[PDB]
């Protein structure tokens, strides 16, 4: 847990990811001069520190699944305004790019995905809701369960997804599935 000096790019709002114990978190994206990291923050008192454009130092975090996980024992500190970090606009842009569906569904290995996807169809089956999403490269499905089945998302809207798991399937059939830390923001069109 090498210390990283980073600027905050974006953050979601705090939300309950675990309704039985009411466990809360938010997601953030941060960048060093040369690199982007996706952060899961389990101490929500840190929301202020994670304000976009702010410079912070992060140490004693946990690396899991390609995310930096921030707990109460994790150091998160303001770096002085004497810092003035140089953050390339291109790198900042690399953080906001949405993956192509044709690469996603034909993906042969599991990973965790962020992106903004337009909903072509919505099919609710029992405890699972299936969104068919489309881009210029093709279409695939996003499968939601649990708390996320209550979102209001209709055909024509867009799903801004955070930490969805790509489950590779046989036929170029891979799908995005919601997991414990998943977050959705619906963009109404």
């Amino acid at each position: 847990s090498d210390l990283k000096e980073v600027m905050v790019l974006n953050a979601t709002e705090s939300f309950v990811y675990e309704p039985k114990e009411q466990k809360k978190m938010f997601h953030a994206t941060v960048a060093t001069e040369n690199e982007v990291f996706r952060v899961k923050v389990f101490n929500i008192d840190l929301k202020e520190k994670f304000t976009p454009k702010k410079i912070i130092a992060i140490a004693n975090y946990v690396c899991r699944n390609g995310f930096l996980e921030v707990y109460p024992f994790t150091l998160v500190a303001d770096v002085n305004a004497d810092r003035n970090m140089e953050i390339p606009a291109g790198l900042i842009a690399s953080a906001s790019v949405t993956p192509k569906i044709n690469q996603l569904c034909s993906q042969t290995k599991g990973s965790f995905v962020n992106g903004v996807f337009e909903v072509h169809k919505k099919n609710v089956r029992g405890e699972f809701t299936y969104y068919e999403i489309q881009d210029a490269t093709g279409k695939m499905e996003v499968v939601v369960h649990g708390r996320l089945t209550t979102i209001n998302c209709e055909e024509g809207d867009k799903l801004k997804l955070t930490c969805f798991e790509l489950a590779p399937k046989s036929g170029n059939t891979g799908e995005l599935r919601s997991v414990i830390h998943s977050h959705i923001k619906v963009i109404k069109t």
